[PDB]
């Protein structure tokens, strides 16, 4: 399935080149511009665990997830991954625990040492 495919065929987007965050672009977005640090970014996403459980989805809430990019408001894999996206892009990200919730997890949904899969759509980004 899609998690296996990004695991086996994704591109390493980390600066360290440690394969901690792997990406596949599913739909090419608009132009060449990616968001800047501090931008308000609007996304839709769905997240799955490695046991196949869908653990969260903004689509199911009928509202986007909004955060300021590059500020540690989200897991490291998202600060890195969303920074690579164009407006309108959809991507798959595979996030090893060192770029996610590590040994602590995030209770109640995310266990220790969890590799996370996301499908992310970048809806918009704006400077404040
Ligand atoms: C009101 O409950 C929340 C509390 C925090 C929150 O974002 C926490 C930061 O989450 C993350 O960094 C990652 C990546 C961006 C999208 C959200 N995630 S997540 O899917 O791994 C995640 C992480 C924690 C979390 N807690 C919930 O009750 S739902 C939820 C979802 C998201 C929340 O629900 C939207």
């Amino acid at each position: 399935g899609a998690p296996a495919t990004v695991t086996e065929q994704g591109e390493d987007i980390t600066s360290k080149k440690d394969r901690g965050v792997l990406k596949i672009v599913k739909r090419v977005g608009n132009g060449e511009e990616t968001p800047m640090i501090g931008d308000k970014v609007y996304v839709h996403y769905k997240g799955k665990l490695s046991n196949g459980k869908k653990f969260d989805s903004s689509h199911d809430r009928n509202e986007p997830f909004v955060f300021s990019l590059g500020k540690g408001q989200v897991i490291k894999a998202w600060d890195i991954g969303v920074a690579t996206m164009k407006k309108g892009e959809i991507c798959h990200l595979l996030c090893k625990p060192e770029y996610a919730y590590g040994s602590a997890g995030s209770l109640p949904k995310i266990p220790s040492n969890a590799t996370l899969f996301f499908e992310i759509e970048l809806l918009d980004f704006k400077g404040e």
